């Protein structure tokens, strides 16, 4: 006796699941046009070859930042809040929160679109960082993202007002440790009664183990093109796959919840405010 997408949809309507924990990846955002800087062809990829990086991933290396910050900041300009807007996927999660069901949303994305869709900070774990804030590389003072917005959009490298050091946005670089809020997972996953995995393979650790971190009786809804990861290898009876386009699978569950109108309604107000 498996479950189906409607099954879950009805567990949320009946509110037999009311402490939902969601995990999202790159897949929920490419609908909003977030360009993969890794993939050639995208505009951002083009601008990055202009420099002397040995590979695209070296923007996220501290060495090949303090050597030249400009490559990173080229990404920074492209992703900096406002330039893109959230899609139906983020908004389902916005809604899921407003309806009081959202325990925590753990994201691997840096587009901060979870923020913009209107989910409060307390609900978010931006495990790979955010452009929302920054920190002086030298004097360690933090800065709200607006202060470096001026220099960033104008291709200048923002130096600190007190000491003139580089003000690096709070993006997690390879090698630096994951943000402190990631450690909420000790309490969130044991209290989660529903796990929701959208648009990512959960292949990189330590997120891969988190999927097995809900109690056994908890259903895990996956919505992704493929079926891989700890959901493929070690599945559970309570699991539900929704393979294919994420946007579509999101809409199908918004339907089966009967929210499809309330969703179009949210999409209305929040598109105007942007
Ligand atoms: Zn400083």
């Amino acid at each position: 006796g498996k479950l189906s997408l409607q099954d879950v949809a009805e567990l949320i309507r009946a509110r037999a699941c009311q402490r939902v924990v969601v995990m999202v990846g790159a897949g929920i955002s490419t609908p909003s046009g977030i360009p993969d800087f890794r993939s050639p062809g995208s505009g951002l990829y083009s601008n990055l070859q202009q420099y002397d990086l040995p590979y695209p991933e070296a923007i996220f290396e501290l060495p090949f930042f303090f050597h030249n910050p400009k490559p990173f900041f080229t990404l920074a300009k492209e992703l900096y809040p406002g330039n893109y807007k959230p899609n139906v996927t983020h908004y389902f999660l916005r809604l899921l929160h407003d309806k009081g069901l959202l325990l925590r949303l753990y994201t691997q994305n840096i587009d901060g679109l979870e923020r913009v869709s209107g989910i409060p900070a307390s609900k978010l774990v931006e495990a790979h960082g955010t452009f929302a804030s920054a920190t002086c590389t030298v004097c360690q003072r933090p800065f709200p993202g607006e202060d470096i917005r001026a220099d960033v959009m104008a291709d200048r490298v923002p130096r600190c007002p007190v000491c003139t050091g580089v003000v690096k946005p709070d993006i997690v670089f390879f090698g630096e440790p994951l943000p402190q809020r990631f450690l909420l997972h000790v309490v969130d996953f044991p209290m989660a009664d529903l796990l929701l995995i959208l648009g990512t393979s959960l292949e990189v650790e330590p997120f891969a183990s988190l999927t097995e971190a809900v109690r056994s009786s908890v259903p895990r809804l996956l919505i992704n093109r493929d079926l891989v990861g700890p959901l493929a290898w070690h599945p559970r009876s309570r699991d539900v796959a929704q393979l294919g386009d994420v946007v579509h699978g999101v809409e199908s569950l918004v339907e089966l919840l009967g929210w499809t109108e309330e969703m179009r309604d949210l999409v209305q107000r929040e598109t105007g405010k942007l």
